[PDB]
C-alpha cells in the first residue's frame, strides 16, 4: 500500500526536513517543493522556480534595472521547520527566504515583498552550503541561526541569529546588525559549513575554513559554539576538530545518537585531495569520530577561562587561546569573578576566541576506500548503531559497541554514483530511516528480523536489533520480546 521510494521526474533533490509534530517530510529539490506523508505518499508540489535572476543584481530582478537577467534554475538552499512555519531559502534571489504553512506547503506566509541586504539569508549559489538551525530567545520567540559559506554581492557575515518572526513580519530573516560574526576577510577564510546544532543553552557550528594561523593556510575541520540568548556573538568560541592529528583533515557530516539526542557527536571525516576536495576512489579514505560534546564545553570552557583572566597563556604553559579572524582585540587579565558574572561574556571580554589546541579524536571506524557523505546514528538496547552514506549512493550499517571495527553488519545501493545526502533522518519510531540521494528517497527499515522464521536462521544472519524470542516464536528486536529470554544474533552461544 505505502511508497518505498520518491523519485520526482526533472528534478535533483537537495534538501530533506521532518516534521517531530506530524511526521511530514518536506523537500528541497531544484525549482520544486514537496509535501510527503510519513508514508512517502505525495501531498503537495510547489514550484520555486527558474526565475529570471543575475547573482550581480538585488531583488525584485527588474529587467529595465538587470538586463543581464537570464532564466535561472532554484536548487533548495535550505529548509527547515520551526513551530510556526516551514522556513525555506533558495540559491536564486540572493538568498532570500519565505514561510510556509506547515501540512499546506501551497499557503505561504511571509515571504517578504520588498527585502534589503539584510535579509539576503543563504548562499546564492548551489555548488555552495547553508546550514540553519531554528532555537528560541529568551521570550520564547523563533530565532534561526545560519551557516553560509563563503561566495565569491555576498560580504554576508558567515554564522548569524535572524528573527524568524519579529514585531514587523515584513522585517523577518534579518539580523540585528549586532547578532553576527564579523569576519574582516571572508574570501581568505572561505568557511564551507557542514552542520548546525543545539545542546543545552547552546547553538553549535560545524565547518571547514583555512587555518590562517598555520604559514599552510590549509583548510581546517573546527567546531564552533555561542550561547542561545548571546545577541552580540561574544560568547562565541572556535576549536580545531583533529581525527586522528588531521590525517583525515575535512568534515563530511555529523549526528548525534538518536533514539532522544545524545551527549556524544559522530562526526564523518574524509582525507583531503590537493574547493577543499576529498581524495575519490581507492587513493582516499574515510573515518568516523566521536567527540562527546563535554569535552567539547570543556575546551570551549578552559578556552575562555585562558583568553579572559590568564592572557590566553594558561598556566602552567602556554598560548592556548586567541582571537581569531583579524579582530582588533586581544586576550586579557580580567578579575577571576568574570568566568562566573559574564558565562556569555559581555561587551568588555574578548571576542571571538579560538583554541591553539584542538580537539582531538581516535577513528572507530577507518574505511579506506569510501567517501563518507553522510552519518546518522541510533541506540538499539543500549547498543550504538550508525547508518552512513557515501559518495556512490550507498548505506552501510555499522555496529559500534564494545569490541568492534568500523566494518559494516550490512551494505546497500540506494542509487549508483549518486551521493547520499547529509539529510539522514529516522522517523518517529525509529523504525525507518529516510535516506536521500539526488535523484531518489527511500523509507528504509532499520531492521527486518521478521524475514528469518526459525532460530537458526534468526541467529545466523547476524544483525544487532536482531535475536530470537523465545516466548514468542518469532525473529525480533528486544523491545518486541514481551521483558523475556531473547537470543541476541551477535550473541548466540547456543541453544537452538
Ligand atoms: C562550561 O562552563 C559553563 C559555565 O560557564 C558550565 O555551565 C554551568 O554548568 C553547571 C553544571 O551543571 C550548571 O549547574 C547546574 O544547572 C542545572 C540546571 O538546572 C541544575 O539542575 C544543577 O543542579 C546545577 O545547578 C550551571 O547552571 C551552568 N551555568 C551556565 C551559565 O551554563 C558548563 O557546565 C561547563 N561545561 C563543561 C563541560 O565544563
Amino acid at each position: 500500500l505505502p511508497p518505498t521510494a520518491f523519485t520526482p521526474n526533472g528534478t535533483y533533490l537537495q534538501h530533506l526536513a521532518r516534521d517531530p509534530t506530524s511526521g511530514t517530510l518536506y523537500l528541497g529539490a531544484t525549482n520544486f517543493l514537496f509535501q510527503l506523508s510519513p508514508g512517502l505518499q505525495l501531498e503537495a508540489t510547489v514550484s520555486t522556480g527558474p526565475v529570471l535572476d543575475s547573482r550581480d543584481c538585488l531583488p525584485p530582478v527588474m529587467p529595465d534595472e538587470c538586463p543581464q537577467a537570464q532564466p535561472t534554475n532554484n536548487p533548495n538552499q535550505l529548509l527547515l521547520v520551526s513551530p510556526g512555519a516551514l522556513v525555506v531559502c533558495g540559491s536564486v534571489h540572493q538568498g532570500v527566504c519565505e514561510q510556509r504553512r506547515l501540512g499546506q506547503l501551497e499557503q505561504l506566509l511571509l515571504r517578504p515583498e520588498r527585502p534589503g541586504d539584510t535579509q539576503y539569508v543563504a548562499a546564492n549559489d548551489p555548488a555552495v552550503s547553508t546550514v540553519g538551525l531554528v532555537a528560541q530567545g529568551l521570550a520564547g520567540e523563533p530565532l534561526l541561526f545560519v551557516g553560509r559559506g563563503y561566495t565569491s554581492g555576498g560580504g554576508i557575515p558567515p554564522i548569524t541569529t535572524r528573527a524568524l518572526w519579529p514585531p514587523d513580519p515584513q522585517a523577518a530573516f534579518s539580523y540585528e546588525e549586532t547578532a553576527k560574526l564579523a569576519v574582516g576577510r571572508l574570501s581568505e577564510y572561505s568557511h564551507h559549513f557542514v552542520s548546525a546544532f543545539a545542546r543545552g543553552a547552546s547553538a553549535y557550528f560545524l565547518f571547514l575554513r583555512r587555518d590562517l594561523q598555520a604559514q599552510s593556510r590549509a583548510f581546517r575541520a573546527y567546531v564552533s559554539r555561542v550561547c542561545l540568548r548571546d545577541q552580540h556573538y561574544y560568547s562565541y568560541v572556535e576549536l580545531p576538530l583533529a581525527c586522528e592529528g588531521g590525517r583525515y583533515g575535512l568534515i563530511q557530516a555529523a549526528a548525534v545518537a538518536t533514539s532522544a539526542h545524545g551527549e556524544v557527536l559522530f562526526a564523518a571525516f574524509s582525507s583531503a585531495a590537493p574547493p577543499p576536495s576529498a581524495a575519490a576512489g581507492a587513493s582516499g579514505a574515510s573515518a568516523l569520530c566521536a567527540f562527546p560534546l563535554d569535552e567539547v564545553d570543556r575546551l570551549a570552557n578552559r578556552t575562555r577561562d585562558a583568553c579572559y583572566t590568564r592572557e590566553g597563556r594558561a598556566e602552567d604553559g602556554t598560548e592556548v587561546a586567541y582571537i581569531e579572524y583579524d579582530v582588533n582585540s586581544d586576550c586579557a587579565q580580567l578579575p577571576v569573578d568574570t568566568l562566573d558574572a559574564y558565562p556569555c561574556g559581555s561587551d568588555h571580554t574578548p571576542s571571538p576566541m579560538a583554541s591553539r589546541v584542538p580537539l582531538e579524536a581516535t577513528p572507530i571506524l577507518e574505511w579506506p576506500g569510501i567517501q563518507l557523505t553522510a552519518v546518522a546514528v541510533t541506540m538499539e538496547d543500549g547498543h550504538t548503531i550508525a547508518f552512513l552514506g557515501d559518495s556512490q549512493g550507498q548505506l552501510h550499517r555499522v555496529y559500534l559497541g564494545p569490541g568492534s571495527d568500523g566494518h559494516p553488519y550490512s551494505t546497500q545501493s540506494i542509487q549508483q554514483g549518486s551521493a547520499v545526502s547529509r539529510d539522514l533522518t529516522f522517523d518517529g519510531t525509529f523504525e525507518h530511516l529516510y535516506v536521500m540521494t539526488q535523484s531518489t528517497l527511500l523509507k528504509v527499515p532499520v531492521a527486518s528480523c521478521a524475514q528469518h522464521l526459525d532460530c537458526a536462521s534468526c541467529l545466523a544472519h547476524r544483525d544487532p536489533y536482531c535475536g530470537w524470542c523465545v516466548l514468542l516464536g518469532r525473529c525480533s528486536r528486544r523491545s518486541e520480546c514481551s521483558p523475556e529470554q531473547w537470543l541476541w544474533s551477535f550473541q548466540p552461544e547456543l541453544g537452538c
